Parts: C-alpha cells; sequence; structure tokens
C-alpha cells in the first residue's frame, strides 16, 4: 500500500524471465508465460490463476517464494494481481463522561462546550485508535497522548488542571 | 508503523545543522543547540522540549513544518523523539452469520480460526459482515484449501466472495 | 504504473502536512483537510474532489506543483486518486505475404507451417508494436528484429536466406 | 522506455567482473573479456556478439539469465547492446460519434483536438470507442474545462465518462 | 540507521519481516526463523517476545541457518538494536609550553575560554587520549579552525597552525 | 568510519549553480567548481579547506544545509579540497573480572576479546565484574559458544546482575559499531 | 549513470521530464522548459527536436531560469549526453637500470611478456605520464600486483615492491 | 574520482557470515572481520591489502562479486585495508588553433581554459583547429558566451567542420567528466 512491489519468475529459484508489480494489473499474462517462483519486497498481495481478478486466488505476504507449492498455488497459472489495502485507519472511536467518571462521536472537536454541551472533560474510556486531549479549544496548548485503553480521570493521563476542551484522531 | 524517519534542523525552512532520528531519541542536545523546523517523512512522532521525553510534547504527523509555530511549540528547544504506534495488530474484528443474510446464529471473534466446527460448531458460513480489518476465507480447516478475501464491508450472501458454495472452515486475519 | 508516487500538501509550497500515494487511496480526506499544492514524482494520476473516485476529476502529469490553480483546480477539495495505467502493451500485430510480397493473427508463431499453411515468408508490413522474426521454429536460430514499418521482402531485412519460420511480440 | 538497465557477468549464475549498463554501448570488450550470465533488470535490451553492434544478436527482456544457453546464445562473446524502443508515443489512436450508440458520422484521429467545432464540426460528441490509448475528454475547447478520462473500451452513451451532459470540445492523448 | 530481516526458511527463504528498530513480538508477521540477514547495525535477538528468552546478538552479515548464529532452534520472538555507543569516551591533555611541558590540563568536557578555564594564553603541544577534536583560534569557538583527529602533537604546527593562538576547542561527536 | 556518508558543493548561493559532490576524499576539486556559496551535508563530519591539497583555511561542516558560506563561519567563498572525519567508534573499552563475588580475590583488566577465561587466566568462573569503557558479551563457553549475556556500562556484584542464573562464564567479546 | 530533469516553469516547477540517455524529442511532453537540474553528466540540450537548432552544453548543477545556461528562449526540444571520456589516453614509460637509464620504451598497450616484447628481465624504474596502472611480477598477468598510480618511480620499491621481478602490466580503464 | 562507489567482504564463502561494507578507504578492518572469503563490488575499482595499513600482497578487484578469494588471484584469507582507485577523468587535453585555414598561420597549443582569444593571443577569428585529447566547447563571444560548438577528438579544416556558419570563435573550454 505504501513501499510495495511484487515480483513474478516464470522459472523457480528466482530465475527466467521477470515481471513486477507496484499497483494492480489486471492481465500480465502477455509478459509471463508461467510463474514459478514470486519475490514480495514490499506489502501483501492477492495473485489470481487469471486475469481480471478471477479464477483461484493465492495470497502472499512478503516473503520469497521460489516455487508455487510454497504460496499454496495449484499450478503455474497466474494472470492478475491485486495490492490488499490493510485498513490503516480503524476503529477510531472514543466516550467522554467529563466529570467524575459517567453519565456526568467519532471525529475532532474543536470546541468542548459547542460541539458538545459538556462543560469539561474529567473522565474517559477508549476504543481503538490513538487520541489526542488539547487544552484549549481548537487544539490549542498542551498536548496530551491517550493509546487505545482506559483513563479513569484527568490524573489516568497528564493534566493537573484538566482543561482539555478538544480532541483529535491519530491517523496512520 | 515502522519505517519512519524525522529529520530536525537548526533554522528556519529546512537549514542548519539537521539530525535524522528513524527510532526514539532520548537525547539529540548533543548534536542540536536548538530546532526551528522540521520535516516528517513517514510516521507520526512525538517530540519533547527536554532530552529523556520530559517537558512539553508536541505530536507531529508526516509533513514539512518550517517554522516551530507551525507545530504550535512555544520555542526552540527539544531534545527527545518518541514514535506514536497507531495501534494495528488488535484493531479489526469480524461476526460470521449460520443462515443466509444474517438469519440464524450469530458469532463474533477478533482471534483467528483454524477450524469453525472445533471453534464454533458450524459447518457453513453463509453470510458476514466484517466490522474492522480485511480477513481471508479457506473452504478447509488449518488455512488449506480454496482462498477469498474479505475487505471491511457487509455480505448479505456468499456472493461477494469468490464462490456459489458456502465451504468453509478457517479464516484469519492480515496483519502486514 | 512502475515507479510512481504523488504526494498532496495541506499548503502552497510543499508546505504542511502530506500525504503518500503509491497506488489508488479510495479516500485519504481523514489524512488531509485541504490540498493546496502536490508533487508528482512518477506516472501520471487523476485526482478527484471527493472520495470514491467522484467528483471533479483533474489530471496531472509527473511534475511539480505549488498551487492547486496549476493543475486547473477549482478550490482545495481533493479526496481520492487512481493511477492511471497507460496502455503499455498496444495494437500487436503483423501481416505477412511470405514469396514476393503480396497474397502468396496477433500472437506468436512457433512453426511456419503449422500455425499457418504458409511455405516460408518473403514479404510483410508491420501495423503497431516490434516484432522479431526467428530463423528456425520454434524461436529458434538467428534472430532479427522489426520496428513498426514496412518491409518489402527478406532484404528490407537482415536474412540473405530469408529462412524465418517465427515471431514473437515485445511487450513493454 | 527508458530507465531501464542490464548487468553482464563474466561467469555463469551471476559472478565475476560484472559491467552495467543503463543506455547503448558501442564497445565493452575493454571491460569484460567474456559474458556467461546476464540479469536485465529494466528494458529490452539488443545484445551484439561483436563491439559496434555487429555480429550476433539477441533480445533480451527484463529477466535472471544465469547461462548463456539461457539466451539462446552461440558462445560468450559480447560487446555491445542497444535498447528496443517500444513504440509508444504514437500507437493510440480514438473514434468520436455525433449520434449516441454510434449513430450519424463517424470520425476518427490518432492526432489530439483542441476544438472539435473547428477540427470536425460537430457540437457535442454523443458516443466513442477507443482502439487503442487513453484519453481525456474536456467539456470546453482549448483543454480547459471539466475533465473526464477514458481508457480502451467503448462507450455506447456519454453515460462511461462522468457526465450526462455531451457537451465537450476538445479532447487529448496521455502519453506518460 | 539499522535494518534486520527474519526469514521462515533455511537460506532466506518464505514468509519475511523487517525491522529498522527494536520490537517486542513477531509471532503474528513469522512462525519460524531459519535464517537472518543483518544489513545495518547489531542486534539482540530473542527466543520469545518481550526481549526474554535466550538472547543472541547479530552483527551485520547473511546467516542462513539459525544454527549459523547459534541458536538452538527456530523460535524467535523479540529483538532490540544494540545501539550502545556511549560517545561519552573523549579526553585530550593540553600543554603550556610545547613538546608536553608546562602545566598539564585533562578534561573530558569542551571549553569555551582555556584563559578563563585554564589561565594560559597559547597552547604549544597536546595529547589527544580519546575522542576528535577542534582547536579554535578564538574563544567562543570562532577563529582558525584545527582539527585534531590524532594522538600526541608537539608544537601547533602539528594540527596546522602558524601560532599558539588558540582560546577555545570542543569534541566531535557521532 | 568508512559507511555512507556524502558532501555537496555548489557555485552559487541557496543551492544554485553548478554542483559538486564528495563521496569520499577529494583533494582537488578547482577543475570542477569556481568557488562555492553554498553546501549541503546528507552524511558525516567533513572538513573542508580554502585550497587544494587539503590545506589553507579548514571549516568543519556536519549534517546541515548551509545556503551562504557564512553559515560555515566561512571567509570567502574559495574552497579546493574535502577530507571526511573518520570518528572512530571502537577505541577504548575496558572490562575488570574478579574471580569473587562483588569485586574480591584475583581481578584482569583487559581491552581485547578472549576465547577462554582458563587458557589467558586461571578463573573457571566469574563472580563480579567491572565494565569501563563500551559494552561487551559473556558466554557461558569458550570460544564464544553458550548461552549469551549483553554488559553494558555498569557494574556487577554477582553473576545474576548481568542476568546469569550461575557464574559459569568462560569467553567474552567486546561490541563493535 | 546520468539524469537531466526538464521543467516547464522557473524554479523547478510544472511539468517535468526526466532523460537517463539521449532523446530526440521533448515537444510532446513539454511545452516550455524555463530550468533544469542535472543530477549526472553533462549534456548537450538542443532548441528543436533532433539535436537541432542551437545547442547548450550542462554540466551537474541545477539551474533555476533558462537564461541562467545562456539561454534565448525556453524552446528545447531533444537531448544527448557528452559522454566523451576517451580512455584511450594512458602512456607509460620503463626503463631498464633505476632512476630512468637503460634502454627505455614507451607503449600506450598492455604487455603480457615484457621479456617478449621488450627483451628486458626486470623493470627498475618508470614513469606514468597517462593514466592508471598495474605491474605483475609474472608474465600473463598473474603473481604479486603493483598498483602505479602517481607519477614517477625511481627503483622498485617506490611502487611498493622488494624485488625487480615484474615481467606484465596493463592498463585500469574507467 | 569521489562520486558513488561500494565494497563488501564476507567472512565465509559464497557472501556470508559476518559482513563489513568500505564507503571510503579504509585501513583496518581486521577488528570487524576474522577473514573474508568472498567480496562484492558494486562501485569503481578497489585495492584491497592482505594487512592493516595498506600493506602486505595487494589484489585489486573491479566491479564483480567473488565468491571464494581465488577469483581475485587471492593466496589466503587475510586481508585487512582497502583503497578505492581514484581513475582521473581529467587528464591531458590538448588542443591546436590556427589564424588561417587548413592548419596555417599561427597556432597555438593548450590544455586550459580561455576567456578570449584576443586577449591570450592575437587572433580575432579561428580557421582551424586540432583537438588532441579530450573534447572542447567554442563559443562565439568572449568570457564564455554566444553560440555553443561542441568539438571532440578530431581535426577541422575550416570553421563549418565544428558546425559554425562563420569563423567568429572567441572563447572555449575543455570539458570535465
Amino acid at each position: 500500500k505504501t513501499g510495495g512491489k511484487i515480483s513474478f519468475y516464470e522459472d523457480r529459484n528466482f530465475l527466467g524471465r521477470r515481471y513486477d508489480c507496484d499497483c494492480d494489473c489486471a492481465d500480465f499474462r502477455s509478459y509471463l508465460s508461467r510463474c514459478n517462483s514470486i519475490r514480495v519486497e514490499g506489502g501483501t498481495w492477492a495473485v489470481y490463476e487469471r486475469p481480471n481478478f478471477s479464477g483461484h486466488m493465492y495470497i502472499l505476504p512478503q516473503g520469497e517464494y521460489p516455487e508455487y507449492q510454497r504460496w499454496m498455488g495449484l499450478n503455474d497459472r497466474l494472470g492478475s494481481c491485486r495490492a490488499v489495502h490493510l485498513s490503516s485507519g480503524g476503529q477510531a472511536k472514543i466516550q467522554v463522561f467529563e466529570k467524575g467518571d459517567f453519565n456526568g462521536t467519532t471525529e475532532d472537536c474543536p470546541s468542548i462546550m459547542e460541539q458538545f454541551h459538556l462543560r469539561e472533560i474529567h473522565s474517559c474510556k477508549v476504543v481503538e485508535g490513538t487520541w489526542i486531549f488539547y487544552e484549549l479549544p481548537n487544539y490549542r496548548g498542551r498536548q496530551y497522548l491517550l493509546d487505545k485503553k482506559e483513563y479513569r480521570k484527568p490524573v489516568d493521563w497528564g493534566a493537573a488542571s484538566p482543561a482539555i476542551q478538544s480532541f483529535r484522531r491519530i491517523v496512520e
């Protein structure tokens, strides 16, 4: 998905004619008559026996495959491939109960009061992803980082005067 | 993930002495008098005012920061940095359905499953909605057999994967 | 398509947050709020105002674009991109009339007689692509190369004893 | 295209002295006693037995050749190489149709067209089948205006490009 | 910039996992490791995850069988990079007169005025016991620069000076 | 030492004009550059010289980007030679080892690797040690075999201090990097 | 391995086209060229296509305005790389006795037996007028090797030999 | 000279075992490698030495891959230092120029660039010339301005021989690479 490449050799042991794919190729049978060994430098890839992403599909993580049997393959007939994009951003979500612990949406909040009629924030638990509390609204002031765990109060993180008033999501 | 990188410059506009970090640095005061511009070429980084990750912290994601006001810093002192890891392995989950459009019993995990008859007692998987991640179905257990690839979305019948059969007995999460 | 990359900056003059795409990205608005300048190192790219390849689409060859107006853009709203694969292999086709000049399909021929009941080859003209005549059948013996022109007889290329008896297509 | 490369080795199995070509070499006898294996990392190459591209010729496309019998050579003498250029710019063409599913007058070029009213006298393009290449439609002439991207296939109505309007008056071929 | 790469089959084959830094776990990526290529740096490599179990250390080089690093099996789970450098290991001796006579003053730390720290006008000879040092003609690290990347220097010209006028010096780190 | 590092000289300010790249040491590039008003240092630390064959005023340039020569405390724009500074990463690395615990008994001091305690000294076991510079590797068996323990710049009153569950140590090496 | 890169706007902006070799045309890719970065090699750059019109030659360096290479306008259409190297430019003088006395014999070509070509047992001094040469103790380019990468050598030890036994020599090319 | 080139030494045959990379000149890697049984040469030509500080038997290794040391005519497997051979690309490059056509009249010979024919000689025009080594650039105007003509290793009986439509030539440079 970023820094990924895959190379198909017509012969075992990374010999013969060779076809290199960075992104997806619907059909490369015009370049290779067979494929008996594959190097995948980056990323994970799905390779299909036949073109336009049809046929038996095998999955190849990065690694070095000198015989098709090494990628569970059946014969030596492949014709198309596609890079799989592992979901970079995932379960970005968070809950805030502010004062104390509890009962006192998933996208950034510039204004504690505007986006949510909550005075301040004094408790909160993470579900997935990493979040960043900002002291003043608009994401200004001191920054504090929260992994995907659960925090009991402004002391479960570092902010003596819990003056949190904004929150952004990490994305990678 | 790994493979990140970040370069700190002495002067504004990516000029002066330059220190390149590719992992975490408990001290770069023996290299850089000050910091006045940053280039993040990969990853997300946590930069610190003082060595050993003390002082004020600023979170920098990829990009080109020609002034320290551009990462909202209070001055040009920095002495340590750490790479925020974004939770990947340990982020995805799945729900598999016994009877077509999500009828029958609804089973769910975020682990894997080498034998669904052993793990879940089902023989065939007729449907499923993947909450998060990308997954692989294999016709037979122990992960051998025909493979079908599933991304984050829903599957009313076994149509979207590449078959007209329900036949599967193992699946696995992709982490790289 | 091979050795291509594109970088979106949220600020003019290649400043600010930056998102890098190798292959296609259906949606990157979670990474960039705006886009005011683009570097495309390799290949040509289509960028769409909105995600999943919808909206106004602009085309960017490799080059360096410091304001959106420089890629004919309208505002600073882009959300998805796709690399365009310029057809590598094209009008691979050829005609053979053998003896003399004339009246005496587009894929390789191991056997002059088997694939076509033609004795030998003594004339031929190219339409598109590069072809390679082989002396003996099965692509053996002397090799001769033909660009996409038109040849009058075995002397329009180099093969005194015109013993051509096979033909392969170039692919790049 | 350009960006190719090819490496010649003295011994079999990619061993011995190594000469790397990235463009055409009229002589490499002052470098390599012999040639017994080749690695083509990019491009398609024409290798020659004698310097100044004389002698027997063998055509090598990307790949790993550990013996000279593997490129069907007669022995290990080589002294020159030249990079077969595969005809790109000058390979594609288009046919544009005045009336829906290819009714009306049928017009065709392989050049470009900055103003189709000027070039062809049509006001709107309702259909077209692209024989070869990838092309760009712009709503207005001189290539400004809305852009739609077309690959090699057919278009019954103006549906496959991104509009419900026929409005166009310029188009261009992509060469890179 | 170090790199280490784990292979699940002998002779650099199978699935491959790459580290640029420490890694507390690879069990999710590789099930066995039977060979390694270390392209930068030297690594502590551990049997289980979280840097535990038995530890083998690996410098640059290509290891095609786990025995070739003395491992007892193909089980490995974490690795962190031996980065130890301790740039804190430089010492220099400076003398008032030449050929290492006069008041002699040893320092492991930089010096912005030797007139201030040491009450000396010139330096006429010098021993570098450890490290690499720049000599400045003026205090506050300005003026003519001289690089002392050797052992001993008996008169100023040895470091390529035509005057004993040197007033500050500092160490190069890497 | 060695490994990668690179240096670029521009005729004009802000990284403009004819450019010259030093990969290793070059004693005269006067034939490529008429002067030098800006430098880029990607790798390593360089000494640059006003005149060829490593003479004249020298300035030292670490990694960094120097848009005009006053940024390298330069005096003019005449430069002619470039040397890369090797900054040895393998120098003083001493280690003390004792036959008794808590630093008692016989004590040897050394700076070089040792295939065998019993061969070069007359200790079977090793019960305490001091690391004076560098970082070392202890082995269970002679000739750098057996279990490995990684020892850095600290002190060790008993074996368990370096992780070992016994005093059995019979070889050691220093690290080089 | 040379590279040159054409930009259609001043200051390295706009569409960009890259050459590794000669190129008879860029009109299909760029309409103007207003600045160039030459990262390897030196280039003849031509006004029109097919290496015609006026010619400007460009070595490594970053040219942000076409005037900075002395061009009269932003029109350029082809370029080929000045590769001229003429490795044919090496000459060596060898002498029978030392300090450049004895029979003296000049050659621009290699020599597999100096006993055969020249009727001499040893070489006792030598002048390298141009190029770089290896000296072999035995004929047919075997035996102890000595590298002559300087100007003059008055006795064998100068090239680091402890005997005048040298019997063949050849030039290094690049 | 300078520019990129690299050299790799392996402890064991066929590119196995501990590895050491020389980027520039290294005088003692005995502390990294115990011996050397295979070498990879990516860039340039190297002189390798049996013993440290550039002494012992030396062998010369061009680009290539040498799986055992007999492939570099080696005698044993002791190596200790490495020097990269600089093979000057800018040496003898002579040029003769005449005031008359077909080599008549005054004739100057030179090897260095020349901002002005009228300043350093008393020719206004240039009608013939010989290039004895290298390749040169003729300019219309003094100080390397005006129209450029590219001259290689040949001879030129009249101006049109180098492409020019007139004898107007008033400066010239040699190429360096």
